[PDB]
């Protein structure tokens, strides 16, 4: 025992991996080095285009790495789609994502499927998304398919949320923000604590005064509508993502964590919005949480002398 792991950091501007190669020292059991020193056990890398090359070559040595190669195939709001469309145990049971397309600065399909819509009489309300990069809330396609061209960015029309569930009192919208934790084995790990980022129509709303609202004002509970089918998408998308990122082969290892992006309507359903890879958090959780991806993502790989999360 007693061992002394290495690790360095090629992103600093990560507050979440700021707060970890803290808790790392903290247990005097590790040792940062030179940005550029190729001896590590660990590497907090960087969010964009990170070397996954130099890694798993020197002889004799472990590497965890805090990010899966290709999970940007879930990240990108283009690509989230792409996945789903492609994906035949999905498209069919995929009724939590809203109609997307991709329109080349498809599209073809968007009108084909924006007409149907205006020709039936029901909400014809959309939404243009870019990929990395403004947006747009309209009803009249070409006056979105001629506003993409301007943008030259590839964005992605989806459905716009016309009956969305609001908050009492000052009547104003919301979203939840899960957060996701799958180590090298791949269990994924739901970080209980979530956060609601409303406006005025803003503040921070969390879990517990949250469900305080679904009751007492509300006729239902927390998990008995949204926690469970919350904890199905992610399930989903993360098992559908399984066999294009498993590191089962690769010279070395990974873990990553993610940051899920909810909404929810009158009819009580919950929709999902995007997926973050390099997601923050709240700074009353940074603490709690940096705790976790270091007990249960990095000292399962690395041992030390010696309720938070849920695994689907
Ligand atoms: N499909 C949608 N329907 C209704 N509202 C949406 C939809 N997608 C996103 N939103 C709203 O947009 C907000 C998020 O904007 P955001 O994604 O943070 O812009 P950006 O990606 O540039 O940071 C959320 O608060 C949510 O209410
Ligand atoms: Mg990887
Ligand atoms: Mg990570
Ligand atoms: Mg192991």
């Amino acid at each position: 025992g007693s061992f002394t792991y290495t690790f360095v950091v090629r992103d600093e501007n990560s507050t979440v991996y700021a707060e970890v190669a803290k808790i790392l020292l903290a247990s005097g059991q590790w040792k940062r080095l030179k940005r550029d020193n190729p001896k590590f056990n660990l590497m907090l890398g960087e969010r964009n285009r990170l070397p996954f090359g130099r890694l798993g070559h020197e002889p004799g040595l472990v590497q965890l790495v805090n990010y899966y190669r290709g999970a940007d195939k879930l990240c990108r709001k283009a690509s989230l789609v792409k996945l789903i469309k492609t994906s035949p145990e999905l498209t069919e049971t995929c009724t939590w994502f809203p109609e997307s397309y991709v329109i080349y600065p498809e599209r073809e399909e968007f009108r084909s499927s924006f007409n149907k819509k205006k020709e039936n009489e029901e909400g014809n309300v959309w939404i243009a998304k870019s990929s990395s990069g403004g947006i747009l809330i309209s009803s009249d396609a070409t006056e979105l398919l001629d506003f993409i061209d301007n943008q030259g960015q590839v964005h992605v029309i989806q459905k716009y949320l016309e009956s969305p569930l609001l908050l009492e009192p000052g009547h104003r919208k919301f979203d939840i923000r899960s957060w996701v934790l799958v180590d090298n084995q791949y269990n994924i790990y739901l970080y209980r604590e979530g956060v609601l980022r409303t406006s005025s129509e803003g503040n921070e709303m969390f879990f517990e005064e949250f469900n305080q609202y679904l009751v007492t004002s509300l006729n239902i509970n927390l998990e008995n509508s949204i926690l469970c089918q919350i904890k199905e998408i992610i399930r989903v998308c993360l098992s559908c993502l399984e066999p294009a990122i498993s590191t089962k082969y690769l010279p070395y290892h990974s873990f990553q964590l993610f940051g899920f992006d909810f909404m929810v309507d009158k009819n009580l359903k919950v929709w999902l919005i995007e997926v973050n890879g390099a997601p923050a958090c709240a700074q009353k959780l940074y603490a709690e949480l940096c705790k976790g991806i270091v007990d249960l993502a990095i000292s399962s790989v690395f041992p030390l002398n010696e309720n938070v999360f849920i695994k689907l």
